[PDB]
């Protein structure tokens, strides 16, 4: 079968750059981490260092201006979007940004488990004014990281993103973070990080190297680009093992 | 065989963007849904997702200034026409839009059928000033949606569209709608959606991807076009059930 | 024998739209008439509702100013010219218009047939000042339609039609009515369907899909074509009762 | 075999409109007229109607400003010329332009014949200024068509064509006349044609499609360019009798 | 053997256009003259009508301005420069134009056995100041036609061509006459014709059918361009008694 | 067999010019040099000559201002970087520049070890504010080259890079050298070489053409030109001993 | 067979206009002339009148301003450069320009052997300013034909031409005459035809058709562009006597 | 093998002029010279003769501007540099230039030998100001021609070459020489050559016909030119004795 599969295949079928490759989790790229948080757990790592190579690759897919927020996503369910987005939301934090990850997924929620938080308040809540600003983003363990969580699952979680209450969370958001991870559903499955990306206008897409349909990931870039927002590139994920190109290595007097 | 049977055949075929495919309805992706009005009875099903996909790519379709009003249509009858429109409408509606949607086929309508509503007074006694503006638009239970019914059969649809009072009325509904959807008979068959097409500039063209006639569907295409309006897209309907298929996972 | 025949040969061999497709008038696609003026006496017909259409798009193929006047004509006899004019003319009557259809066949005229009426007077009497403005166009019963016939056979019909005379009646006729539709005599036979273009600037041509020789309804349409008007478009008529297309079906609960 | 035979080859040989088609005459599409001057005896017969739509798309041929004058020529003798020139400038008179037709032909001249007028003075008379204007010039029994004979067979006829006085002539003819056709010798015989289309700018080639020679044909045409004449386009003579051909119905 | 030959051949070698065609002198085409001046002796024949041809020709290649003057050359000896010369020099004068032929052949003059005319003074004598401008220009019994001969042989004839005092001859000779014609030697044989080209900058290339070499008469060609003079075409000479075409056919009641 | 092997491989691999080769060091082209620091010890080998021509033609490579700093990576580790980038500084003093090399390096540091110089305080310890300018910077034996040893290995080496004290110093190293020459990990491996790169915008690209692959050296490529960097072009090491060569002669 | 032998081949291996064809001489062609000073001996044969053309088609070749001074050359010696420098030189005098031919082949001189002149002073003696120029310069016999004879070989021809003698020499001819035409060695074996081309701006390039070979004869031909002057063209040498060929008739 | 060779390989190879051609010296050519210095002790013989092709095309590879310095230099050892220098050196005095060679390698000098001089003091010693402006440039018996030896082996031959030193004595020769010829090292083995283009900018490039590596002369060229000096074009040396061509001839009386 016909999926996309490493960097050349991206070239081919996308035309878009790869902004990194993480390699799935094993005990040597990991140097054994239990939680999937490798940034914060393992930061000395190779898998760790693929991330600080795609954080430099977003800062470098966009001169002129700092690019301060990203939606992640990708075309379908368990290709990594949630991982991904909190491993580049630590690396972006050990690189003394202020960090925000926001759950933008309102409807299969991860972030609270990956970061170990409740989530009694979060995004639904506060756009709905259920709960405050205050309450709702929870300062983690990791210094310059925060994290708004998803909140109770809202009845109508599209039309939540696109209302004034989102449009005036997003601006006060850019006001009091330098960089914001926003989490979103697969993107050929609800509108919602359609509507993310029309206020970030940045996406970057995960695309699952182990499981893909060539076509589906082609519309997902397409539903994207719709919204007339940058792609600046894809990361691909759950790479196979190589791990003789390096790349994978790791590199440090052990 | 010379179907268009996927979105592959519509840019091939037309040269269109898809907003959207609707699957055949079965019980898993309307989510046993009681009615066919499921972004209203299961706003939660893919099916359901799938209209407000439609209904975010029509926005991105036309950027700079929104797009206020459009007609439905396609080649043929039963391709789901009133059905898209109806659905579409809610969904625009939960999205907080005022919303009014006419229906515009005054020969064989059907938007009284899907809300259920009286049809005594409508768009044609509007029209003929047997009825007045208030009395014939009516509220629906679904907040933000109010529906224009056709009114009784005229003895002249067409000719009552091209008139200088649907004109004045469509003024007005612009006036008083952040959203206005028109429903249509088939455009091949007769003039009508050619007509609304031309006020709305705006068209949502539906493909019956289970029956049709690829030959026909760009007739429909040509006949849109003519009148200077914007196809926005194509909306494919009853669509196999790929499921497998991450476009219809249900999530979650 | 290779004629046009279909929507795609017109494509082909003469570059040009279709505006509509008359059907051979059987029982079905007109509700059993008995005059061919089916748009006044089966108005809710699928023959009539082609009508309808060539009606909208005549208005749709000019934009920035309406068209109010059109020249009918094709490349040879027995086409149906004066059929399609008649019952064009009812349907732009039907939308409002006040409709003048002109005989402009002087030589074998048949609207005073179809319409039914006494052609003592008409177009050539009317130019020989032998009658008056106001006896020489009728009021039929059909609501907004008048009817210009032809008037007597003249000696020199081209002439009158090339006349000042010609230039002041159509002059007063556009000032008096919102759309004139002329009949014409067949353009390879005669010139005056040249002539009648030239005041016009806008010719719809119909093509008998029974019966013609692609090459003279070629040399028909660069006939048109000279005189520098528009030709809006086709109708082919006479068109063979398929009728699985929907283009020819009736829609309204029966 | 060599023959420009129909429309197809002038396209292809020539490059050329063609601005009507006369056949071979025979009793049916002459109506039984009794001269060549069909365009009178049978107003109404379908040649006399070519010879309208020869008048009618030689205006359209030259739109902003209408053609004032006309040579009519050929690459050979028999071909029709003075036939089409006499025929054509019945036509014209009869849409009500004061017309001329001058005998340009001071060697073999057929004006006299075909209108049956005497030919003592005429053309040639008129310019060796042994004749009046007054008394050269005839008013014929047609209303609107007058007719400059040739006049006797000069013994230098091209140099009284670029002699000073028929440049007077024509400008005087011009003020004279809505209409001037000039019939000629064949343009590859004898310059004479040539001369006359330097001076009109405007030429009708007639073609004979019944006998000639292709080359014979091309070479007519460089001739008369070479001028900077205009050619408005051919004329098609002695056409076969296709009659099948609703080109030739007698309507009605 | 590879010659041209006929207005073909004309077109493909030299891309010029045939200004006339002379037809062998037989008994049919001339109506029996004795002497070659047939545009005299035989006027109304279809050789005279063709230099009447070539007349018209000439006046038409170039508009905006009257062309005064030319000369006639050939690429070789024996094609018929000076035969065209002084039949085309009669046709000039039969309309009307005052007409000089000059004999600028200062080698093998023939205008004075041509025109029958004493040659003891002429042009020669005339540079050289040996003879008087009236004595050296003679009137003929051709009205509107005189000829200044050659005059005795010079020892350096192109030289006398490019003086002061030729130039000088040359002006006063465009004001005393509307047309002028310069018989020369062959241009491959003698730079003579080039000389005189720039004075007159047109020129009328004679190519003698029956006997030629393709290549010379392309040699003379850019011989007479290099100049910068206009070539205004070719007469074809010696042509073959067709005469099946008419172009070559009398016209005129015999 | 997939190898960039010789400047033909750069040319069509990468599209860049070939600045110099180095070749696998042996007693003749070394000179009997009794360390890795070459250009110092046996200053007039064939080696130390070619460090001279990329010395020279790093210049020409960017006319019109010089180039004051640049960065030398690699897309593998044991390709030649750190002793290309001490030989090159060392080459570059002796030209009478005012030189710094810095060791960027701050995971696997080598320029200590180059140098033979103590490594408590540099780099790191610098950027983090726990040692001075001065205290960090060491002057060598050699006039006019100073030493950045990299300091202790931090436990965040590519943060401290786009630190903020990274760019003050930065901006003071230009103010104090004429040339400071990077030394990094490589870049496929780790950023870091990739933020160095933002700061010199200049780049000397290291290849080891005696084991490499040709993929992963054109993605070092793309990960150098993301930055907006220039590659200034490519140093080939350890090349195989052509010496046969006039590019490798002993002159004399 | 690698031979340039007529026009067609200059054409194609060299991209020239041929001036003229000078053919092997024969009693016939140069009418029995007694020395090669063909164009003064019989003034009145084809071969004379040859170089009347090439005298005419220089004149051309420079349309807008004179050419006043050319360089005679070739590729190779005994091509025929002194022969058609002479003749060349006699045809313009007879033309009536005040002519100097400058016999600047101070290696291997004939021009004091053409036209019989003693050479005892002249152009080097001149340029050492041993003799002056009055003293230097001889009027021959031929009316408008002065020679300024090579004087002694002296030891370093070339230097003597670009020296600033000449400089002002050249200046000083071009005072003095209407044409200056110089007579050099072959070009392709020392330099002086190049320096003196640079003076001209103007070069007249002699192809020996009878022995050449064709890759040296295009060397001549880049060695004179190099120096900047106009190539007016070729003339060829010792062609073969076609003479059949009205190129080489008696006329008359 | 694959070596460049004659005047069409260097067309092909190096898209360059051939300026020149020596010749292999044997007796015929240099009519038996001792010394390499052909142009001094027989200037008549033809290789001397090619020298003067030389220095001629120099002049004239570069109009508006006269080139007052080269740089003379090859891909690799004994092509030819040293001795086409000093040729082409003698070359410019016997004309006037007052001409100064200065031998730019340091590393193996050979002038001093070619001349005959001693080397105590030279460029070197000059740019260490060991030694002085006056002391280090001698005169030789050659008029108008001076040389500047190398001087000792300098340890830092290509620095001394990179230095305000150098700038400062090139200027001053600039204003004392109307021609500077500077023999350099082979630019494949030293960077040397590059360094002195830089400050002439024009390079003449010897390459050796007998012996070379198509692809190294090619890298000289492209080292050449990296320095944005113009490569003037190619000196052919050791070329085979043809001699039929002529071109090789002797041309004078013997
Ligand atoms: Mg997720
Ligand atoms: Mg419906
Ligand atoms: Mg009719
Ligand atoms: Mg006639
Ligand atoms: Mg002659
Ligand atoms: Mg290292
Ligand atoms: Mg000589
Ligand atoms: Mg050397």
């Amino acid at each position: 079968d016909k999926r996309i599969k490493d960097e050349e295949d991206v070239e081919k079928e996308l035309g878009l750059p790869v902004l990194g490759s993480i390699q799935k989790f094993n005990m040597t790229n990991t140097r054994r981490s239990t939680s999937s948080l490798i940034v914060h757990e393992q930061p000395k790592s190779p898998i760790s260092e693929k991330f600080r190579g795609i954080r430099s690759n977003i800062m470098f897919a966009n001169p002129d201006s700092a690019v301060q927020s990203i939606v992640i996503t990708s075309e379908a369910p368990g290709a990594g979007m949630s991982t991904i987005a909190a491993n580049l939301a630590v690396a972006y934090a050990q690189a003394g940004y202020k960090t925000l990850i926001v759950d933008g997924d309102m409807r299969k929620p991860t972030q609270h488990y990956i970061f170990n938080l409740p989530n009694n308040e979060g995004l639904s809540s506060l756009l709905l004014n259920w709960s405050t600003y205050q309450d709702s983003i929870i300062s983690t363990e990791i210094e310059d990281l925060d994290v708004l969580t998803s909140g109770p699952i809202p009845p109508n979680p599209s039309e939540l993103i696109t209302s004034r209450a989102f449009a005036n969370l997003y601006d006060t958001l850019l006001m009091n973070y330098n960089f914001v991870i926003i989490d979103t559903p697969p993107v050929n499955t609800v509108t919602d990080a359609q509507l993310f990306s029309k206020f970030t206008g940045n996406v970057v897409y995960v695309v699952n190297s182990e499981n893909n349909n060539k076509d589906e990931v082609k519309k997902g870039k397409e539903l994207i680009e719709a919204t007339g927002a940058k792609l600046l590139g894809v990361v691909l994920n759950r790479m196979p093992k190589d791990k003789s190109a390096s790349y994978y290595a790791y590199y440090g007097t052990d």
